[PDB]
């Protein structure tokens, strides 16, 4: 469905590799989680922050599938998925044309 | 700086049109930051958020803002938005390679 989702959590969840290099041969095994359209290339030490914002299979499977990722932080992590689906609000996008032009 | 930064607050924040409509021409005023690079078009009742993830001038004026916007939510609003500055990790882009190509 290419849906867009908010997907990131604190870092010092994982020790972080989770994410960098064991996300991309065991995305589909640690989270459970397959994705679709693309992944998560996300990664903040500075900010403590792991997770980005990434296209979904679908909104429905991805606000039920935060509890797929979160099952395994919730436990040994950090707190919990932030993962939300929005929409576009295409009225604003007039102020979008700058850099997105 | 083109800098990619989270922003999203919940909704009943604002009734909603501060964001529809009232952002676009008040932005500068309501919630008295810039932005400089483009705005965020993002609105969810579906979700009970909104906000997105759009391009600020920078990431060190990006996490003091969100409590230029949040000054506004936290009197009349709701809770505080929800603003953080991410990095992008490359070796993760292989999965990225499928949609985003």
């Amino acid at each position: 469905m290419a849906t867009l989702l908010q997907l990131h959590f604190a870092f010092n969840g994982p020790f972080g590799d989770a994410m960098a290099e064991q996300l991309k041969p065991l995305a589909e095994s640690i989270n459970q989680e397959p994705g679709f359209l693309w992944k998560v290339w996300t990664e903040s030490e500075k900010n403590h922050e792991a997770g980005g914002i990434y296209l979904f299979t679908d909104e429905k499977s991805a606000l039920a599938y935060l509890e797929k990722h979160t099952a395994r932080l919730k436990n040994l992590g950090v707190e919990e998925v932030v993962a939300k689906v929005f929409d576009v609000n295409e009225p604003l996008s007039q102020i979008n044309q700058a850099k997105l032009a």
